[PDB]
């Protein structure tokens, strides 16, 4: 689990969104697997307008942070989950790092600031979710 919280938006897993999510909708894309929705209160977040390969994510199921370098945003193939047929996911970048589905939704940063979040992983492969290309997040 896990969100972003910047301006009046909060960024969340497409596959994770609540009740609440879906009906104070502002975009979603199944291709990413994100959703955005719109809140009442200002968040805490900034996000990264960089080309960062390398950064730190926080890993739930171990209550901690690693750094990573991952690979650049592009399109991969996703096998069939609960969630999802088997598809291409475009604008998510692999790194070698643990994962398990429950991290979804853990915060990827660099040192400019948010850069993603965690979306896809398996067999110390970990994948995330790029949102530094969705401008109007900050306006
Ligand atoms: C950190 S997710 C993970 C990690 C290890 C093993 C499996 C994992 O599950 C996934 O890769 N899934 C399941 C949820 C939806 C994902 C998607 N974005 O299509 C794909
Ligand atoms: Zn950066």
């Amino acid at each position: 689990s896990g969100a972003i919280y910047v301006g009046n938006y909060r960024v969340v897993n497409r596959h994770l969104a609540t009740h609440n999510d879906w009906a104070n909708l502002v975009w979603e894309d199944s291709s990413r697997d994100l959703l955005v929705s719109s809140t009442t209160a200002q968040g805490c977040d900034t996000i990264a307008r960089c080309d960062c390969q390398t950064g730190v994510y926080y890993c739930s199921s171990r209550r901690k942070h690693y750094p990573v370098s991952f690979s650049k945003p592009s399109l991969i193939f996703v096998e069939a989950s609960e969630y999802y047929p088997a598809r291409y996911q475009s604008h998510l970048m692999l790194a070698v790092g643990h994962s398990e589905p429950g991290d979804c939704g853990g915060i990827l940063r660099c040192q400019h600031g948010v850069v993603g979040i965690v979306s896809t992983g398996g067999n110390g492969l970990v994948g995330f979710a790029d949102v530094r290309d969705l401008l109007w997040l900050d306006e």
